[PDB]
């Protein structure tokens, strides 16, 4: 198997084979893995080493391997699936029960309007190079300017901006940028190795701007951020329980008796510089993390028939009819809330409740009996599992469940 360009094979005075990298100026005993087809190592203007695929014309600072390429392709599939679900995306909507999301959203709309600057700015991007053009444009403008009316052009403004947010929110996860990773492909995280990208911080600032701009301009994105991510936006405690939402194996190990902030400090700081210069996170604090997710992602009608068709159970379809009564009685927003409580998110797979995914593969919606009646319902979102205590009255199950999903304590 031939050595990549720039490499040489030599033998030392002891007979041991070794390898010289004439480009990086390195020596090593370990034969470098060949690059995958279509990939070429290049040197930029400032002398930095990057890699280019001569079929996608993509580039990366991460030396492409079998794993990195596999991640990239998984992302290609993902991106295409979402993009293909665009029509459904454009149908997403926004606008004792002591939580009033509607009123919060109206207050927030008003707040944005009072900050909105007189029209407008032009953002010029192509579909083929959406990410890079967007980065150059968005970083070229002032925060003030980015609070003006957006005129996005691909060589009615609202639908093209809407589309722009859709598409970019997909592009942002492109593993080639080295910015994000998965804890599975279930839980999105900042990649601790983002450093291999010499410009990672500028890109996180760009993404911060991006997300804040979606919020400010009332546009949905189509990215599967974790609940702790939203919590972090709102300066809310990231506790042990959050670890179950992220890495259930790690949470199990811990539960045998701040690793979700350790590792990505710089990235998170850059992200918030970008975010907070557009829309300071502190003025988002009347929202809770689930509300914030709904605000960024949109609401959707849930198919109750699909939901019921694809649910599994120490109980059966014969106190569960109470649960489904509860689902049918509550409004769209509270169904979104219940969905968040159980699965961790208000976003549904394009295929539906059958295509539901968990922290170690597909895991269908699951309700199981556990606890006493004083017990609040519990959830294990990494397993889409609802811990439903044996309640004796429908009014009690509805009170308890409401109380649970509303997160009253």
């Amino acid at each position: 198997a031939p050595l990549p360009p720039g490499w040489e094979q030599r033998v030392d005075q002891h007979g041991r084979v070794y390898y010289v990298d004439h480009v990086e100026k390195r020596t090593t005993w370990d034969r470098p893995e060949p690059l995958p087809p279509g990939w070429e190592r290049r040197v930029d203007n400032m002398g930095r080493i990057y890699y280019v695929d001569h079929f996608t014309r993509t580039t990366t600072w991460q030396r492409p391997t079998l794993e990195s390429v596999r991640n990239y392709e998984q992302w290609q599939l993902q991106r295409s699936q979402l993009q293909g679900a665009m029509q459904q995306f454009n149908q997403r909507f926004i606008y004792a029960y002591v939580r009033d999301f509607k009123a919060k959203v109206q207050y927030f709309r008003f707040w944005c309007q009072q900050l909105a600057m007189p029209q407008h700015i032009k953002i010029t991007v192509t579909r083929k190079t959406l990410f890079e053009d967007s980065f150059q444009q968005i970083m070229s403008f002032s925060p003030q300017d980015l609070r003006r009316r957006l005129w996005v052009i691909f060589p009615d403004y609202g639908g093209v901006a809407r589309e722009w947010f859709f598409l970019l929110s997909h592009e942002v996860l492109n593993p080639m940028y080295c910015l994000f990773e998965y804890a599975d492909n279930y839980c999105l995280q900042i990649n601790p190795a983002s450093y291999i990208n010499p410009d990672h911080l500028k890109y996180f600032r760009f993404i911060g701007r991006f997300i804040a701009m979606a919020l400010f301009h009332g546009k949905f994105i189509d990215t599967g951020f974790s609940l702790p991510f939203y919590k972090r936006i709102l300066n809310k405690p990231v506790g042990l329980k959050d670890l179950e939402s992220i890495d259930p194996e790690f949470y199990n190990s811990l539960i045998w008796v701040w690793r979700l902030s350790r590792g990505v400090e710089e990235q998170t700081q850059a992200f918030f510089e970008g975010f907070n210069e557009i829309l300071p996170q502190q003025y988002l604090q009347y929202f809770d993390a689930k509300e914030l997710e709904v605000l960024l992602c949109g609401m959707q009608e849930i198919d109750l028939n699909d939901w019921q068709r694809h649910a599994i159970y120490h109980y059966t379809r014969t106190q569960i009819m109470w649960f489904w009564q509860f689902v049918k009685e509550i409004d769209n927003e509270k169904r979104m809330r219940l969905l968040q409580f159980v699965t961790g998110t208000c976003r549904l797979p394009v295929g539906g409740f059958a295509d539901l995914m968990g922290s170690n593969g597909p895991q269908k919606f699951c309700i199981e009996k556990v606890g006493k009646e004083n017990w609040l319902p519990r959830s294990h979102t990494c397993f889409n599992r609802l811990d439903l205590p044996p309640y004796k009255s429908y009014e009690q199950l509805k009170e308890k469940l409401l109380f649970a999903i509303e997160e009253t304590e």
